[PDB]
């Protein structure tokens, strides 16, 4: 199942002037939102999405039409009404709210972000010999989730970090977790950590790695080139795309 939590704010956008969430500006013949949903069309026919949206901006009625549209055969909704500490609490939220919809899945879930493109994406074969796996890409810079090599040769995990550069594979924003539970087992983990090993308040998906390698979980990173991958999550990044 494709997740993809939404129900964040558009603050910096706000700020650059646009008045519209950011999902639902407009580029090259479509929303930002169809573009990057668009990353998983070898998938609409037989996977289930999973849109977690917020109470605003008659956000459901969007998503609900464009993801009719762009012909998604199974897709459930889940509408949030208050804001979320970060993009791990919204996939908790959401799923918890699908089993409040009755829907009982217990599958895998990819986690994927809506301020990011990666066209003609294919699941790899490490996805079915592992527990989980997080997309990486050779990036520069210090703002990015990292995910830490075991060694040459080995594509698997021993460590993510949110801030921390303890490697250069960097995550282009897709978690892959093989298992529904497992993904929701880290999330109770980590949020009754002991108050001291708190560093902020926002809780992102790439630390909850951390908590499934610890229990002995088999992760892995999968990496892919930079051109296989757009970000448009900020002003700057959204003008150049304009441009393209
Ligand atoms: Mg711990």
């Amino acid at each position: 199942m494709i997740v993809i939590p939404m129900a964040g704010m558009s603050s910096r956008f706000f700020k650059a002037g646009y008045t519209q969430p950011k999902y639902m500006l407009e580029a090259h013949g479509q929303t930002l939102f169809e573009h990057s949903v668009n990353s998983f069309a070898a998938y609409f026919a037989s996977t289930p999405f999973l849109f977690i949206v917020r109470n605003v901006y008659d956000t459901a009625v969007f998503v609900r039409e464009k993801a009719t549209q762009l012909g998604i055969k199974q897709f459930y909704i889940a509408e949030l009404h208050t804001e979320t500490r970060g993009q791990a609490e919204t996939v908790t939220l959401g799923l918890e709210e699908l089993a409040k919809q009755g829907v009982d899945y217990q599958g895998s879930i990819t986690v994927f972000n809506i301020d990011t493109f990666r066209p003609n994406f294919v699941f790899p074969d490490i996805s079915q010999h592992s527990d989980g796996y997080l997309e990486v890409f050779q990036g520069g810079g210090d703002n990015w989730s990292f995910a830490k090599p075991e060694h040459a040769g080995s594509t698997k995990v021993i460590q993510t970090a949110e801030k921390n550069p303890i490697s250069d594979l960097c995550s282009t924003g897709l978690y892959h977790f093989n298992r529904k539970e497992d993904y929701l087992e880290a999330y109770r983990e980590y949020v009754a950590r002991p108050s001291q090993e708190w560093e902020r308040g926002e809780l992102y998906i790439a630390p909850l790695y951390n908590e499934l390698i610890q229990k002995g979980l088999n992760i892995h990173y999968h990496l892919i080139a930079r051109h296989e991958v757009i970000f448009c999550g900020v002003p700057d990044e959204y003008t150049d795309f304009l441009r393209q």
